[PDB]
């Protein structure tokens, strides 16, 4: 998922579910 997080809605959403 996009590293900056808050640069892509789905990116941050599936970030917090993937690395978090």
């Amino acid at each position: 998922s996009p590293p900056p997080r808050g640069s892509s809605p789905g990116g941050d959403k599936l970030w917090q579910i993937y690395l978090n």
